C-alpha cells in the first residue's frame, strides 16, 4: 500500500494523530494532502524536496496535493526547531521569495510530469500562497472568529514551542502566534478544499497538531498529519547551487548512506534499488548507487538539460 | 496637588510609575511645570448598551482630571468587547453578536456624551476645564489586518511580561483554563494606549483596579518600544444598576444610592461626589445626632442623580421619593 510502502522507503516517518479517533490514515488511503513553505529564502533547497517528494507519491497514487507557499507566516516566522529568534524580514523581501517559491514550486511539479510519469492517472498538483486569505482577514475579527477556540494550555505546551518559550530571552507574540496561523490554514483548507491531511518535516508536528485538533473542536471531523524525516546550504535553484554543484552533492554520499538517500529520494522501485546495491558490492568502482542516486534528483530538479550539463561536467573533470 | 486631592477622596487609589522617570506624574499635571495640559484616556466596553454604576467611578476619575485643566478621552472598546476583557474574573464570558455590539457601542457614546454634557452644564467650578472626547477603538481596528498587526508590533510584544499579569496567571491556573482571545484581549488594550499616545499624546490611562494588569501591558510596550514613559492611575472596585433611563428609572438610581449603609455612605460621598471634603464631614456629623433624617444618603442620591439624569431627573425622583 501506498502509506505501506513510503513507511518502508523511510518517506514517511510517523501519522497522527495515533489515536486516529474515528478513523486512522490507513483507512482513507480522492483525498487530499498539502504541505506548507515558508519563502524565508528565494529558493527551496535540498531539505524542502523530501517533503515536496511526499507530496509527489501522494499525487502519483491518485491523490490531489497542494504546496502552500507561506507569504503571510514568512513574515512572522516559525519557531518550530528553533534557538534563537530569527532576524525580522522585511515584507518587500518576504513577498518578492513568495513569488520565487511559487515559481520554484511550479517548475518541480513540471519537472517530476514530465521526467518521471508512469502512465498511472495522478491527482493534481496545485500552488496556493496563504497570504491570498489572510490579506482579507482583519485582526479583531479573526480573534472574534476563532479566538475562543484555542486554549492557551494547549498552544504554551507544545513542544515545537519549548525551545522559544523556554529561552532566558523569552518568545515573542508573533512567534507564539505562528502555529494558530498554520493551524488556521489547515482549518481553511479543509473547508474549502476537503484536505484533511497535511504533511510536513518531523519539525512541524507541533504545528500540525493544533491544526488538526483545532478542526476537530470546530467539526467533529478527523483529520490527519504525515511527517517525513530530517535529513542533516544546497539549493534547488541553478543561481545559488548549479546543477553540477547539487549533482555533486549527491553524487559523493558515504556509501553507508547512499542507500537510504536512493530511498527517499528518488521514485525507483525498492526491488531495483536492492539490485543496485548488491550490483555495489561487486563492484564498489563504478559508484553505481551514488552515480543513480545524483542523475534522479538532478533530473527532477534540472530536467534533462541539467542532468546533461551536471553529468558532461563532472566527466570532463 | 491634583493627585493628592484625590487620593484623600479615596478616588485614585493608586497611580505608578511612581519614580524612576525623567518627569514624575505630580509634575506632569502640574499647570507650571513641564508641558500642560496631559492627555488621559478611560476604556468603557460596550458589553451592554448602558454604562453602570461602577463605570461611573471612572468616568468621574475622568471628570476631576478634566477640571484641573487636562484633556481627556472616553473611549468606546467597540473592537476589543467583541472579545471581552478576562480581567477579574474565572468564567469564559459567552460573547455577543456583532451587530449587537456595534449598537451597544453607539448607545455607549451617547450615554457618555450625556453625562459630560450633565457635567459640564450642572457641575461647574469656575476653572477652566479641559475637552471631553469620545472615540472608539473600532476606528482604528477596523483597518488593521491579522498579519500587519502581528508583524508590525508581534515582535513587540513578550510572552514573558503577558503571561507575568496576575489576572492572566489567574485564568491560566483556574480548572477553566482560557482561550486565545482573552490572552490576546490585554494586547488589544495595550495598543490601543500606544495609539492615544501616538496619535493624541495621550500619556495617563485611568481604569479600575481591575484594569492594573492591562495598563501595565501599555505601559511595557510603549516604553519598550518608544523608550517613553507613559502612566496609569487606578480607583477603587466598588459593589446591576443602569445609567441608561430606559433600564433603570431616575428613581430607581436615586433609591439605589438613597438607601445605602451609614457605614458605606461616607466612602461613596466622597467617591461619587464633588463636594469638599470639609463638607462631607460636616455632613457625617449631623447624621451621627439625627440617624432618622438620613441627610448623608439623600444628599448623595441627588448629586449622583442630578450628574447622570440632569434637575429634571433629581425632581422626578424626588417626586416619587415624597409620595412615598
Ligand atoms: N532538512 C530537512 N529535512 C527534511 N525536511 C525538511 C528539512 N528542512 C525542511 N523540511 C520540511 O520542509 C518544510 C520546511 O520549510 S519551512 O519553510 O522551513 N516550513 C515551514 O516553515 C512551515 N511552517 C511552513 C507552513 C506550513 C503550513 C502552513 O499552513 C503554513 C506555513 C517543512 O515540512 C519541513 O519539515
Ligand atoms: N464596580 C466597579 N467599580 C469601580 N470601577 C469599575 C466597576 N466596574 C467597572 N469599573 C471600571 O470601569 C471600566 C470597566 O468597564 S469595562 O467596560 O468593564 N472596562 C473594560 O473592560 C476595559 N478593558 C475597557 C478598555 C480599556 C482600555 C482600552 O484601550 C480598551 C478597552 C474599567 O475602568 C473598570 O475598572
Amino acid at each position: 500500500g501506498l502509506l505501506a510502502a513510503q513507511k518502508a522507503r523511510g518517506l514517511f516517518k510517523d501519522f497522527f494523530p495515533e489515536t486516529g479517533t474515528k478513523i486512522e490514515l490507513p483507512e482513507l488511503f480522492p483525498q487530499t494532502i498539502y504541505c506548507g513553505f515558508d519563502p524565508t529564502a528565494d529558493s527551496l533547497h535540498v531539505g524542502h524536496l523530501l517533503a515536496l517528494l511526499g507530496l509527489f507519491h501522494l499525487q502519483r497514487a491518485g491523490h490531489n496535493v497542494i504546496a502552500l507557499v507561506g507569504g503571510a507566516t514568512a513574515r512572522l516566522g516559525d519557531p518550530s526547531g528553533r534557538t534563537k529568534e530569527r532576524e525580522a524580514l522585511e515584507t518587500e523581501r518576504v513577498r518578492a521569495n513568495a513569488r520565487a517559491l511559487r515559481l520554484g514550486l511550479e517548475a518541480l511539479a513540471a519537472n517530476h510530469q514530465q521526467l518521471f510519469t508512469d502512465g498511472r492517472s495522478w491527482g493534481s498538483f496545485t500552488v496556493l500562497d496563504n497570504s491570498a486569505w489572510y490579506q482579507k482577514q482583519h485582526l479583531v475579527d479573526f480573534l472574534a472568529a476563532v479566538g475562543g477556540h484555542f486554549r492557551m494550555g494547549t498552544l504554551l505546551s507544545r513542544q515545537s514551542v519549548q525551545l522559544r518559550l523556554k529561552s532566558p530571552e523569552g518568545m515573542s507574540l508573533a512567534e507564539f502566534f505562528y502555529q494558530v496561523l498554520q493551524a488556521y490554514d489547515f482549518y481553511y483548507l479543509f473547508q474549502r478544499y476537503g484536505c484533511r491531511v497535511q504533511l510536513g518535516g518531523s519539525d512541524q508536528l507541533g504545528n500540525i497538531m493544533s491544526g488538526y485538533e483545532f478542526i476537530n473542536k470546530l467539526t467533529g471531523e478527523d483529520v490527519f498529519g504525515i511527517t517525513v524525516p530530517l535529513i542533516t546550504a544546497v539549493w534547488l535553484n541553478r543561481d545559488k547551487t548549479s546543477p553540477f554543484e547539487l549533482y555533486q552533492f549527491f553524487v559523493r554520499q558515504p556509501d553507508d548512506s547512499v542507500e537510504r538517500y536512493l530511498k527517499l529520494f528518488t521514485f525507483l522501485p525498492l526491488p531495483e534499488i536492492d539490485h543496485i546495491m548488491q550490483l555495489h558490492v561487486k563492484e564498489p568502482e563504478r559508484r553505481g548507487p551514488q552515480k543513480r542516486l545524483a542523475a534522479e534528483v538532478t533530473k527532477l530538479v534540472h530536467g534533462r538539460e541539467g542532468l546533461d550539463s551536471a553529468k558532461r561536467c563532472t566527466q570532463a573533470l
